[PDB]
This record gives structure tokens, sequence and C-alpha cells, in this order.
């Protein structure tokens, strides 16, 4: 696994979030590279889940693919028969350095920035299901009443959050307000439209995604929207088997169940520096590659 890259200051890092450590490639450009860490109720887990950076990586090239006529992406064009080493220094072609990067990084553009967590809810669940339940309102916005839990809405919501700074759900006024009433709008509009695409997709492959959040860019030269980070993996979307997809209770998490079930047996649910068992991190990486298979149609490793 490659837990945190290491790369000796050849690149300035920019940041290390839960997952991707983003380092700074020249004036325009940032590398993302996702690294195998793995999150269960809001901590990261002490060690990794061998390549779960790649697959989910390559899951969101599949969706950039997928996506390519309904949304400008970030990611910078590679030459036929090039790779991201012929478009960084030439040091990180090096083995200890190329080892940490190849095939979980991606080569992006910087853009200006949206400061929005981009929400589209299709399902009830989640922080929206509590809230609901006590007031019938999702992000403040009134709901039909006698929804039951994992009900699909009518129709899938925009519900914007902010960026923690835990993160704080936020209406679609608000959201006006931070990046102005007609920006929010053309962002609300755009990500429906990408989120019930994939939505539809996904459940014909069997996997249902109950919400997901997208991040957004701006061209200040168009006025044209852009992804500005990758999408619809579960790490970014609460994935769902479909097949056993139950109305009015809780669906179990289709990537992270089996970690959860371990973690709440030993009261460790949130509990800093938990090293998972090897049977744990084993089941949690085919999921992965399940989920990866299922989705793009691709073998991972056959
Ligand atoms: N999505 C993770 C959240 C986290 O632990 O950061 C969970 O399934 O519990
Ligand atoms: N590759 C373009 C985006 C696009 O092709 O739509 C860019 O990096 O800005
Ligand atoms: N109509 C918006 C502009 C935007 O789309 O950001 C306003 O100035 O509030």
């Amino acid at each position: 696994s490659i837990t945190k890259t290491e790369l000796d200051g050849i690149l300035p890092l920019v940041a290390r979030g839960k997952v991707r450590d983003i380092y700074e490639v020249d004036a325009g450009t940032l590398l993302f590279v996702a690294t195998d860490r793995i999150s269960a109720y809001d901590v990261i887990m002490e060690n990794s889940i061998p390549e779960k950076g790649i697959l989910l990586t390559k899951l969101s090239e599949f969706w950039f693919k997928f996506l390519s006529n309904d949304v400008r992406n970030h990611l910078v064009d590679i030459a036929p028969g090039k790779t991201i080493f012929d478009y960084l220094p030439a040091k990180l072609s090096e083995p200890k350095y190329k080892t940490q990067l190849e095939d979980r990084s991606l080569l992006v553009h910087k853009h200006k920035l949206i400061p929005l967590e981009v929400i589209v809810r299709g399902y009830i669940t989640g922080s929206a299901w509590k809230e609901y339940v006590k007031t019938g309102t999702v992000h403040g916005l009134k709901q039909p009443q006698g929804l039951k839990e994992s009900q699909e809405f009518p129709e899938p919501i925009f519900t914007p959050s902010t960026k923690a700074e835990h993160d704080e759900n936020i209406s679609p006024a608000q959201a006006a307000e931070l990046v102005g009433e007609d920006l929010s709008r053309r962002v609300a509009e755009l990500a429906v439209k990408l989120y019930s695409k994939c939505k539809d997709y996904a459940k014909e492959k069997g996997i249902i995604i109950a919400d997901t959040k997208f991040e957004f860019g701006i061209d200040e030269k168009t006025n044209e929207i852009i992804l500005v980070d990758e999408v619809l993996t579960p790490d970014s979307s609460r994935f769902w088997n479909g097949a056993s997809y139950k109305v009015g209770e809780s669906q179990d998490s289709y990537d992270k169940q089996f970690l959860r079930d371990w973690l709440t047996a030993n009261k460790l649910n949130g509990v800093n520096g938990v090293k998972m068992p090897q049977d744990i991190v084993d089941r949690t990486r085919a999921k992965y590659i399940e989920a990866y298979e299922t989705l793009t149609g691709s073998k991972w490793s056959h």
C-alpha cells in the first residue's frame, strides 16, 4: 500500500486530506495523488487498503469519460504514448517515487474554485434523514410527509454543504449567498443532471448511488463550470447494493460495512490510530475491486 507519499521536496505539498496528497507541479497545474488511506466514522484508519487509491482513481477516470459530453473536467491531456511521468520532473520517475505515484495520480489544471460541497441526494438517508425525522426538512427544504428511510426523493435534490471550518449542511439560498444567485442555480442544475445520468447507469449495473458530492470550478474566461475533483466513488458518494434495497430501513454500506461492523464490535468507532486486521483489509479491498469492475466493465487484474 501507499499510505503517505514522501516526495522529498521534489514538488511542494499543497495539502494532505483524508485520502489525497496534493502537490504543486507548476503555476497552473496540480498533482492529485490518491493514497490507500481509508476512513470510517470520520477518522482515518492507521493502515491502508492496498491499491484502493488506484481503483478509485481509475473509477473516476471512467466517470470523467462517461460524462465527457456533459461537463468539462480538470484533467490535463496527456499526449499519445506519454504518461504523467513525462509531465513531471525527471526525478519522480526514479523507482522510490514512481512506486508512490504510478496509477494513483492525476495531473490537473488549477481553476477558479466554487467554494461549495455540491451534494446531490437521490434518496433520503444520512444527515438528511436525521433532519427529516426531527423537522420534516432536508437542508431546511420542506419535504413531503411520509418518506421512509432510504426512500427515493420525487426528484434528486441539490443539498449543498460547506467544507469543515465538521462540514455544515446549508440551504440552496445560503449557497446563493456564498457564491452568487446565478452561479448557485447553474451549479445546482448541472449537478442534478450529472447525478441522475450516473445514478441511472449505476443502478442498471446493480449499485444504488444514494447521494454524491461534487466540486466545481469555473472558467472566468467563459463562465463555464468544470469538475475540479474526482467523482462518483464510494468515498465521495453513498453506495448501496441495488438487489438488497429496501425502504424503511438502513442499507449496508457497500464499501465500508465490513470495516464499520468490526469497529463497532470493538468500541473503536471514531477512535484515531486504529489498525484494521488483515481480514478486514482484504475483504474491503475485494469490495473496491468489485465496485470498480461492476461500474466500469473493465477487469482489475485479468
Ligand atoms: N464514509 C465513512 C466516513 C468516514 O469514516 O470518514 C463511513 O462509512 O463510516
Ligand atoms: N483539457 C481542457 C478541458 C477540456 O478539454 O474540456 C483543460 O484542461 O482546460
Ligand atoms: N446572479 C448572481 C451571480 C452568480 O451567478 O454568481 C449574483 O450576483 O448574485
